[PDB]
């Protein structure tokens, strides 16, 4: 113990906040020191020793055990999506391990130089980032095209996350990992093109949504999710944000039995006596009927630390299977605005 290191973080909807912060100091693979602080964006006066060391920084890790883990074990850590994540709790943040040289005495990472000692990354504090993303509606609007405007309307009931990847990694240039488990707020029996074999319903990936105007830029409605690469060997596995409700007559009255027969035969509603219909949006996906703001290019994946804000316009009937190929959802378009969170202090 002939050195100390102190580390300060870079600080500037429901933007990133640090509830707990842990700094680990590695001598090769072996953890030399670990120290945490609560409700702060720095950890200071960590006792260690001079030499080549690696700093690993994690925030909001809850009950995760970090003491004594090797560097390899820490870089292999995973997380699962949870109900509390949907309240923006437990939104883990990490920075990639960074290699430094500590000298005897006090060392500082990211400070302004006024402290003396050995200044590392002076005036360049450590940037940490969420591993989760958010997908949410900021508008749902019905604007039926000419063959549907005098026939149909839509009464919303719920919004859902479908084909949500259950776990991810926490470090690496891409966090999407080889586990094949997925979660949904809706049914596991759609047996569609996008339906994964390892699939579990969770109530907390659905929300009631009965007023069509509730979703706004100021009040987005959606879910937090983990990194997921859509192109898989078994088929496409896109993370989907979906609104579900009932297809109605244009003035809101219930469809007649003859109308429901036609709509069921067309694949739009669940049954000839069940006018339930779905409008799924493949998040961050490249499709002709999706546009992205300001020259952004969709990547066909969920990427960490991103907000995908979706304005959905319904222009005709939906589909009775939200895990059908996207081409079956022929009557909607999407305007998507993408942003990254920054840490606020």
């Amino acid at each position: 113990g002939n050195a100390t290191i102190s580390v300060v973080l870079k600080t500037s909807d429901d933007e990133s906040k640090v509830a707990k912060l842990t700094v680990m100091v590695y001598n090769g693979e072996q953890q030399e020191a670990i120290k945490s602080a609560e409700n702060a964006t720095k950890v200071e006066d960590i006792k260690c020793s001079a030499g080549q060391r690696t700093l690993v920084v994690m925030a909001n890790t809850g009950a995760m055990e970090l003491v004594g883990k090797t560097l390899a074990e820490v870089k292999a850590l995973t997380t699962e999506l949870t109900a509390e994540n949907q309240e923006a709790t437990g939104l883990i943040m990490t920075a990639e391990p960074v290699d430094v040289t500590l000298v005897a005495g006090n060392n500082y990472y990211g400070y302004d130089g006024s402290q003396g000692g050995n200044q590392i990354s002076q005036d360049t504090p450590l940037e940490i980032k969420r591993v989760h993303a958010r997908m949410a509606f900021t508008e749902i609007k019905v604007q039926m095209s000419q063959s549907y405007v005098n026939k149909y309307n839509f009464a919303p009931e719920n919004i859902y996350a479908l084909v949500a990847k259950k776990e991810s990694n926490l470090f690496g240039a891409s966090l999407a990992n080889s586990d094949d488990a997925y979660l949904t707020g809706s049914l596991t029996n759609f047996s569609g093109a996008y339906t994964p074999a390892n699939y579990t319903h969770v109530d907390w990936l659905g929300r009631d949504y009965t007023e069509i105007g509730a979703a706004t830029v100021n009040t987005p409605k959606g879910f937090y999710v983990l990194e997921s690469t859509y192109a898989q060997n078994a088929g496409l596995r896109p993370t989907i944000l979906c609104v579900k409700g009932k297809l109605t007559k244009h003035d809101g009255a219930p469809l007649s039995p003859e109308e429901m027969t036609a709509a069921f035969n067309a694949g739009w509603i669940v049954a000839d006596n069940d006018p339930t219909t779905y409008y799924p949006v493949l998040v961050n996906f490249n499709s002709n009927n999706y546009t992205y703001d300001n020259g952004y290019t969709p990547k066909n994946k969920i990427e960490r630390n991103h907000k995908y804000d979706i304005k959905l316009t319904i222009t005709g009937p939906g589909t009775n299977n939200p895990e059908n190929p996207i081409t079956e959802s022929a009557h909607l378009n999407v305007k998507c605005t993408v942003a990254e969170w920054v840490l606020v202090g």
